């Protein structure tokens, strides 16, 4: 039976838009969902989406024959800085399907055993900063943790140092980049954009486009300039040949490769860790769980790949945070023809659709009634969940390539942060979720004491 789409409250002529004007829009989604179900309309004036919070739709959102991938306004903005690389490139662009094809490769699993010391690296300076602490100091979770992501990423995939440890302030390089991404969300709630008001934010905009260019255009000059053999995603970009077309990648489509993994190890992956360690400290049981499997798995003074692989419950508690507060929360697909969506809803070639990944991720037909709570052993039986119920790294060819890199990271870094440290959530933190690209649990502290192993 066809059915006539829920719709939030309107504003007049403004329709919906109103209701995105906050700084916490997901998190006004998710409560709108609740309200009105798996499905609903938003208009704004020129335009309308329908978001989906269901399994039994997305299920079908996430069927490649009826829906591609869509570039939301989000993506749009970002991609004048991101260009067609791999993340806000349309499926039919060539420079997609080659990248793509040439990158597979660099991301698999297999590849991680390639990136693992590089990744350790970077793991110790942070085991370092943390066992070099006094006593009367705390942590600053969400600060640290994006100080490792940012770090791993510049170092596996460019051999790049940003020294994110030796600084207060971010490397100039990653305060433009904060700002150009800060400058694309904020166009997102903009009225009259081209309001002279805004000549100051478009010159800073164009200015920090030039900063990313800038070192970007030169590592990878430099490289060329060596003809040095790394271990890293550049080489790798440098060399390849797309087998399809047998073409490579072009220097302008690296250097929007190389923003493009950074804007990702920046944000989606320290949020992670933060929301994990969030999650730990607040379930102590969960906490000593995972301690205990650090303690018995990595008895090297640093852990091996194949330790990192064998920490199967710190992985259950990653899936069980990016359940919860998926850091990446919604993408966008579009109608590739005409269709009905659930035996309900017609759609037009062109329709878009926002999949809301956190509330997918609370839909109690499939986590049951205790979805609010944090329980890892959920994903004992991974084989038990239905199609596409879970989709933190969102869909089919334009799933998140870097899965296996964020997850390798994370397992590491945690595990061994539970092998050095015994952690105290001294403030009773409460959880406030910061949106921005991203989410993070805004002024999360901890301390942390010691177990006094060696490295
Ligand atoms: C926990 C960490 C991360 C999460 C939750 C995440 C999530 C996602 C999601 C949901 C998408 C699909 C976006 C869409 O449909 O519009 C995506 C795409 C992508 N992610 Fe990630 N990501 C993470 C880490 C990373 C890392 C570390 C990298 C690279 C180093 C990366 C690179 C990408 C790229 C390049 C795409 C576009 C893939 C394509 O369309 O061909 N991500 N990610
Ligand atoms: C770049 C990636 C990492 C990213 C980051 C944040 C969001 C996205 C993706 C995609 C989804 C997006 C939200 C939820 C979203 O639905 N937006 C839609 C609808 C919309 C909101 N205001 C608009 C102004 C003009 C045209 C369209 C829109 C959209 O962007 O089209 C808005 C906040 C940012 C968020 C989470």
């Amino acid at each position: 039976t066809i059915k006539e789409m829920p719709q939030p409250k309107t504003f007049g002529e403004l329709k919906n838009l109103p209701l995105l004007n906050t700084d916490k829009p997901v998190q006004a989604l998710m409560k709108i969902a609740d309200e009105l179900g798996e499905i609903f309309k938003f208009e704004a004036p020129g335009r309308v989406t329908r978001y989906l919070s269901s399994q039994r739709l997305i299920k079908e959102a996430c069927d490649e024959s009826r829906f591609d991938k869509n570039l939301s306004q989000a993506l749009k903005f970002v991609r004048d800085f991101a260009g067609d690389g791999l993340f806000t490139s349309w499926t039919h662009e060539k420079n997609w399907k080659k990248a793509h094809n040439i990158l597979l490769p660099s991301f698999s699993q297999q590849a991680m055993k390639g990136y693992h010391a590089m990744m350790v690296d970077i793991a110790v300076q942070l085991v370092q900063k943390w066992e070099r602490l006094n006593a009367d100091e705390h942590i600053e979770v969400p600060e640290d943790m994006t100080r490792l992501t940012l770090d791993t990423i510049g170092l596996c995939g460019f051999n790049y140092r940003f020294n994110s440890f030796y600084r207060d302030q971010p490397h100039p390089f990653i305060t433009s980049m904060v700002r150009a991404l800060d400058e694309a969300m904020n166009k997102l709630q903009r009225a009259n954009p081209d309001d002279p008001a805004y000549d100051e934010n478009k010159r800073q905009f164009q200015e920090d486009i030039k900063v990313m260019n800038d070192l970007v255009d030169k590592i990878i000059a430099d490289r060329k300039a060596s003809g040095e053999q790394s271990d890293d995603l550049l080489t790798h970009m440098l060399n390849g040949k797309d087998p399809e077309t047998g073409e490579p990648l072009d220097d302008e489509n690296i250097r929007y490769q190389i923003i493009t993994f950074l804007i990702a190890g920046h944000e989606t992956t320290s949020g992670l860790l933060s929301f994990a360690l969030y999650f730990l400290v607040k379930n102590p049981h969960v906490l000593q769980k995972a301690a205990e499997e650090a303690a018995r798995v990595l008895v090297d003074p640093v852990p091996s790949y194949k330790q990192v692989k064998q920490l199967k419950y710190v992985g259950m508690v990653l899936n069980e945070a990016l359940r919860l507060w998926p850091t990446a929360p919604a993408f966008s697909l579009y109608a590739k023809e005409d269709t009905v969506l659930g035996g309900e809803y017609p759609l037009e070639k062109g329709d878009e659709l926002m999949v809301l990944i956190p509330q997918l991720h609370r839909d109690k037909t499939i986590w049951g009634d205790d979805v609010e709570e944090f329980r890892p052993e959920r994903f004992e039986n991974p084989s038990a969940i239905p199609q596409h119920a879970f989709k933190p790294f969102g869909n089919g060819q334009r799933a998140c390539i870097g899965q296996q890199f964020a997850l390798h990271e994370a397992t590491l870094v945690l595990g061994m942060m539970l092998k050095h440290f015994d952690f105290e959530d001294h403030t009773n933190y409460e959880l406030d979720i910061k949106e921005t690209l991203t989410l993070k649990p805004e002024g999360f502290v901890v301390k942390a004491k010691s177990k006094k192993i060696p490295l």
